[PDB]
């Protein structure tokens, strides 16, 4: 029985992947990304080992919305990204393939200088325009205006109404399997509660996945509460900044966010992990700032996402370490005849994720860090890996225990072909500079 923890989410912005149906010079316009893009490389990404994607909002936008998080109208796809026809086929093409498509939606606001401003019946469906001021009041995030975005009110019934209606419409009509929820801590629990209850009901297993902008883990997991499914993980994105972005730099960090998790939410398989989104700097970038390889750096890296706990979401790119800084700069437009060496690899560990379960429903116990090498187990059922990141710019050896692992029996690498052979002291295992290695043990018995 497939369940969510078990996805991993290719995440696109349609305006900046591929158009195949507007100045490209300007990194504020269009540059022609479509749906029929995206369904033309479906296949491209489940590859990878890829069993989800995630779109930015595809709804119609106000003017220069090319991200499309400036919303307009509710019930039609921007004419910019194509059809409701085009829609439907997507997520056809993607069911054809077991894939699941999550859309982006927003509840929270609306674009700049919507017309339901100067609409009568609509002067109640809006905060009074107010900056937020202490990002730490919860009142104030709630009812102020993000980024002079138009902030509505979810207190009103008629916006209430309006927004849950619209959500359940999407899932009737093309058959959607979720939403990602943006702007979630700005929006109060009391609604995400009961949109979470309607929006739910349309089909059996639609899963949300929340945006909360936080770096405390438990701030994030509240939310959890009120009927949100899972959560961008944005303190291992801290943790991602501090280990994985740079060379010789402790693991530990990453660790440390899954048993804060693990305690925090009740569902911390469903956290999704990044090394970057389209909101943050690009993690080849930041690669290149710490003077590491982007290649390697992104090969270890996305190693992690796809071997530990959560649900891994790739944002369009990074398997051809596009580079990259601050928005817009971090969404330049997708290259399909890059160089494949990055690809090739997740090949192998994309995939992997999917056919070892421990992976996906295993737990996640550290036998060993010290200084960027970590070593890893995890046991599902009669299955257990041990996974093993070396981190740092040398050979590493690390010596496991018969209190560690069962006595006496084999380990075989599933990255690099590599047999280990237990003994009555224990199991060795050694890593090449940068590499990663997944282990499953073999029985003898
Ligand atoms: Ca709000």
């Amino acid at each position: 029985e497939r369940t969510w923890q078990d996805e991993a989410i290719y995440f696109i912005m349609v305006d900046r992947f591929n158009n195949m149906d507007v100045n490209v010079n300007d990194p504020k316009g269009y540059f022609g990304g479509d749906l029929k893009g995206v369904t033309a490389k479906l296949d491209y990404i489940k590859e990878m080992g890829f069993t989800a994607i995630w779109l930015t909002p595809i709804f119609k936008n106000m003017p220069g919305g090319y991200h499309g998080y400036w919303i307009e109208d509710f019930y039609q796809v921007d004419p910019h990204f194509g059809t409701l026809g085009d829609l439907k086929t997507l997520v056809k093409e993607a069911h054809k393939r077991d894939m699941k498509v999550i859309l982006d939606f927003v509840a929270n606001h609306v674009g700049y200088n919507h017309p339901w401003l100067h609409d009568p019946t609509k002067k109640d469906w809006f905060h009074p325009k107010k900056e937020i001021f202490d990002w730490n009041d919860q009142t104030q995030l709630e009812n102020g205006w993000v980024y002079g975005l138009p902030d509505l009110a979810q207190e009103n019934p008629e916006v209430k109404t309006y927004l849950i209606d619209a959500a359940k419409w999407w899932i009737k009509e093309t058959d959607i399997d979720g939403y990602r929820l943006d702007t979630v801590r700005h929006v109060p629990k009391s609604f995400w509660q009961e949109f979470a209850k309607e929006v739910k009901s349309v089909k059996k297993d639609f899963f949300l996945l929340g945006e909360v902008w936080s770096d405390d883990p438990r701030y994030i997991a509240d939310y959890g509460k009120y009927g949100i499914d899972g959560f961008v993980d944005y303190p291992l994105y801290g943790a991602v900044k501090q280990s994985l972005a740079r060379r010789d730099a402790s693991l530990r960090p990453l660790y440390d966010v899954w048993e804060y998790n693990k305690t925090f939410y009740d569902r911390p398989y469903l956290l999704g992990s990044f090394l970057d989104n389209h909101d943050t700097v690009r993690f080849t970038k930041l690669a290149i700032d710490n003077r590491n390889n982007p290649i390697s750096r992104i090969k270890l890296a996305m190693t992690y996402l796809f071997t530990a706990p959560g649900i891994p979401i790739m944002y369009y790119g990074t398997e051809i370490a596009m580079n990259g800084g601050q928005d817009p700069d971090n969404r330049r437009l997708m290259d399909f005849r890059a160089d494949p060496e990055i690809i090739d690899y997740l090949k192998k560990i994309g995939p992997l994720r999917q056919e070892l379960p421990s992976l996906r429903r295993g737990d996640f116990t550290l036998l060993y860090e010290k200084d960027g090498m970590a070593v890893l187990k995890r046991q599902y059922q009669d299955e257990t890996t041990v996974i093993a990141i070396n981190n740092t710019s040398e050979t590493q050896h690390v010596h496991l225990t018969n209190d560690q692992l069962p006595k006496n029996k084999e380990l075989r690498g599933f990255l690099l072909d590599d047999l280990v052979r237990g003994d009555e002291d224990g199991y060795d295992l050694v890593l090449d500079r940068e590499t990663a290695e997944v282990y499953k043990l073999r029985e003898k018995t």
